[PDB]
């Protein structure tokens, strides 16, 4: 078949973990979305030349420890960690996403980028040099996203693509 990836977006509830898959699957922006038991989406695109598809895996609504999250990351073969701009609280919690992705991958080097979204919003608290710090010290790239306003979306997940075929 057609080489396939499947990418798992994680993140803390309400960063846009889901707006930014209806975005770049279905190139729409949604006001507000109800995760269901299972939310994956396919979608063929063109990264460098080379056809694929992509199947993301949207983990909005799975407890924060839970079988099915774990399901999820032993599935995806790379991962958005999403941070909203406007919210401190979710940047903070990136390392702790990061941490289980390396727990149930059993290993450092999975392929992974950085995103903080919602850049369209007034309230900044969280400034593009510390999301690139962050994501220094973890080695991935990161790319600043607006759901709303589609900047970054497909950056997003093109990256993410790129990282996954460097391994
Ligand atoms: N202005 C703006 N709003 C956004 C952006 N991305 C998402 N939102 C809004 O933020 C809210 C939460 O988005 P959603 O995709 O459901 O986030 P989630 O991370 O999947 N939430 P949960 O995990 O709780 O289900 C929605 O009202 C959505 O419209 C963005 O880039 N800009
Ligand atoms: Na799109």
């Amino acid at each position: 078949g057609g080489t396939e990836y499947k990418l798992v977006v994680v993140g803390a509830g309400g960063v846009g973990k889901s707006a930014l898959t209806i975005q770049l699957i279905q190139n729409h922006f949604v006001d507000e979305y109800d995760p269901t038991i299972e939310d994956s989406y396919r979608k063929q695109v063109v990264i460098d030349g080379e056809t694929c598809l992509l199947d993301i895996l949207d983990t909005a609504g799975q407890e924060e420890y839970s079988a099915m999250r774990d399901q999820y990351m032993r599935t995806g073969e790379g991962f958005l960690c999403v941070f909203a701009i406007n919210n401190t609280k979710s940047f903070e919690d990136i390392h702790h996403y990061r941490e289980q992705i390396k727990r149930v991958k059993d290993s450092e080097d999975v392929p992974m980028v950085l995103v903080g979204n919602k850049c369209d919003l007034p309230s900044r608290t969280v400034d593009t040099k510390q999301a690139q710090d962050l994501a220094r010290s973890y080695g991935i790239p990161f790319i600043e996203t607006s759901a709303k306003t589609r900047q970054g979306v497909d950056d997003a997940f093109y990256t993410l693509v790129r990282e996954i075929r460097k391994h």
